[PDB]
Formats: C-alpha cells, structure tokens, sequence
C-alpha cells in the first residue's frame, strides 16, 4: 500500500501509528504541499480533493485519516482489539473519532493556523473555544484509562496525534487531570508514539 | 430508542432520514435548545457535551450523527444495502462522511452561522471555500447516480440533509450539473426526504 503524507500533519501521524500497531508495511511517500505538488493532475487523479493522508492499496484510493484508520483496522487487523466489532464499542470509537475532527482538531486548528499561516494575531475567544474542547475530552476521560471502553482503540490514536500537536504548539493541558494522565500511558502503550513525537519536531518548525 | 432532536437541525434530519429508511419508529424527544433545556443536569448526564442529535437506545447513549447512522444501520437494518460490509465499500462511506462534516457542512455553517446566530456580515472569503466544497462533491459525482457506489447509502442521505441545508440558506447550485442530477434523483429514491424538506421550512426562519 502506499501513503502520501508529509510527517509532520497530524492526521498522516494518526495514520502511521495505526500501521505501526497493527504490523502493517506501508510504502511511504512525500508530498510537497508548499510547493503545490500535490495540485499536480497526477496526485488529482489519485485523489481529487488533494488531501494527504491519502492511501493507495492496490489501485483503491482513500483518503480521510479516520476512515483510513478504519479500513486498516477492519482489513487488516489480526485482532479486532483496536476497533472492536461490538456496534457499541464501535458506535463510541466512531462518536470519539467525530469529536476529534470537529470539535477537538477543529478547535485548534482555528485558533493557531491564522496565527502561523495568515499571521493574525490570537483570538481570545477561538483560545476559549479551544479550551472548552479539552475540557469535553477531560470529561470523557473520567475515570477511564482510554478514550472508549476499557482498552486502547484508534480513538486514542486519533487523539493521540492531536494531543501531541497541542503540546509542540506550546498549550499546556496539565489542569484536566484526566487528559494529562490518559496522555503519559498513551505515550507508553501505543505502537509507533516515537515516530509521532518525531514527526511532531517538523510540525513544531511552523510554531 | 429515544432520539433529542430539533427539526430543522441538520444533523437531526439526517438521523431521522435512516431511520425511516430502515422502518424504524424513534421516540422523537424535542429538546428545547432555545431555553437551555439542554444545558441542564438531566440531559447533560445522558451527553455531556450536550449536543442534539442524542440517540438513547435501551440505556445506551450516543451521539455525533454520523456514528448514529452507522450504528442504527448495523442494528435495526433489515439488510445492509445502506452501509455494506465490505471493508472497500465502508471505506468510501466513512470517507464521504468525514467529507460531509469536516469539508462541506463546515465550510456551510462557517459561512452561514455568524450570519443567521451572531449576526455578523458574508464574509466573501468563506464564501469562496464553501463553493470549493460543492465542487469537490461535483467531481465525486462525475458519472455517478449516488455519492458512494451504485447503490444509495447513508453517504447521500447525510449529503442530502446538508445539501436541503444549503437549498433554504438561499445557495444557487444550478451550476454543478452532477450536484443537480443526483440531489433531484436523491430527493425522489430517500424515504423521509418530505419530512426532511418540512424540517428545512424551519432552520429557514433562522435566514
Ligand atoms: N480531515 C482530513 C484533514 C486533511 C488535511 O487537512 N490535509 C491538509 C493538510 S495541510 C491538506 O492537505 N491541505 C492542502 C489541500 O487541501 O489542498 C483528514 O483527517 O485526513
Ligand atoms: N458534529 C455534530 C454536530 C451536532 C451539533 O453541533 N449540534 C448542535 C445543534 S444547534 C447543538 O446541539 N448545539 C448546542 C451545544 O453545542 O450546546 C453532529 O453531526 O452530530
């Protein structure tokens, strides 16, 4: 299978955890965005949206980090522990997955990229916004060792690429307890952390 | 299985669509968001992120419409023609999906929520990226009856909900010819689209 990816985005590190964990090989590919490499007809016609993460596994094209970690998952997970075939278990890992995307990953997104990419200066209330996100996830996180159910799925991968941008970004999340625990064990146990972290350094360059 | 909604809620809609595309009677709960019914510790105990749509099916809460669709397809689903089992066919589904919320809904309530609840003016500029969006599902459409395979699956019905959104916000997509074909095939082949198109009337007194 091939990726197209650059190590520092998030969702391509969501990816390659997933791969990592499940003992997936993946043919790794760049994409130079800056440069507009990837609004070349040759990349189109792979994926007409022009997005990265994009997977190509034998001729089928898919992009989307969360439904790539899916398929990974679904196809060729030797066990089902990562996203479990239980419609409830999957339901809150889908729900989970959402969160990540729209609320979590959104909210941060809207806060730094104008700062970085548009040089705005910060908005106090998209910071707020930002805040009221991580606080949703402190509150999903109580009592719990990991974001769905009582074992790591890519629920906690997902977030787990998205925590670690919080973090290289400079936002101390240390006052939501539940956040700050789940994100210490979630370095120990997810296959494929350390390449995270080091993909997050090229993502920490924009800062 | 109760579902909290509001008709003219988008993501609600969508749910209610499935539903009557599977045979499903839900208990429809309206909850009150205009007086903060949902902010309050009954209901922020069911979801405490306190978002509509909110399933509960038997003691179990769920929330994020698009998990919602997956998971009362994989339950109450007489066959599996809206969401099939085929890790491939799931794929372009989920990643439809993600499409939905992350790229076109969000560049829709971006450009239209600071108007109609915050009162703001257009801004031309998310403007332009939400006409970006309907492109990209023009292209996806290109030699397609439906959004995600030969067959109509809960990628056009959640499609259809935001793009009956974007027909009472007063959006003009005459222009993209493959939009076109598919939401009038769309409207005639989805169970539910009159009740659908009932709830539009209301988020349209927003405008
Ligand atoms: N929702 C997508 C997000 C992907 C994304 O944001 N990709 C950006 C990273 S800079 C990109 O490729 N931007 C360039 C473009 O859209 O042409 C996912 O989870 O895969
Ligand atoms: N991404 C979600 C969006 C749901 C959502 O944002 N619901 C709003 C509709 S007004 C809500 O309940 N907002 C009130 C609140 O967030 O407290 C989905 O598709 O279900």
């Amino acid at each position: 299978a091939d990726l197209y990816y650059l190590p520092g985005s998030s969702p391509c590190r969501s990816v390659i955890m997933v791969a990592k964990a499940i003992g997936l090989e993946l043919n790794k590919k760049l994409l130079d965005l800056s440069t507009g490499e990837h609004l070349k007809p040759e990349f189109v016609k792979i994926n007409p949206q022009h997005t990265i993460p994009t997977l190509v596994d034998n001729g089928f094209a898919l992009w989307e980090s969360r439904a790539i970690l899916v398929y990974l998952v679904e196809k060729y997970g030797k066990t089902d522990s990562l996203y479990p075939k239980c419609p409830k278990k999957r339901a809150v890992i889908n729900q989970r997955l959402y969160f990540d995307m729209g609320t979590l990953y959104q909210s941060f997104a809207n806060y730094y990229y104008p700062q970085v990419f548009a040089k705005a200066p910060a908005d106090p209330e998209l910071y707020k916004k930002m805040e009221a996100a991580v606080e949703f996830l402190n509150t999903f996180l109580e009592g719990q060792t990991y974001a769905a159910g009582d074992s790591l799925t890519i629920a906690d991968i997902a977030l787990l690429a998205t925590m670690s941008s919080f973090e290289v970004a400079g936002y101390d999340f240390s006052k939501y307890e539940n956040v700050n625990k789940w994100y210490a064990n979630a370095k120990k146990v997810t296959p494929g952390w350390d390449e995270n972290w080091a993909g997050c350094q090229e993502f920490k360059k924009y800062f």
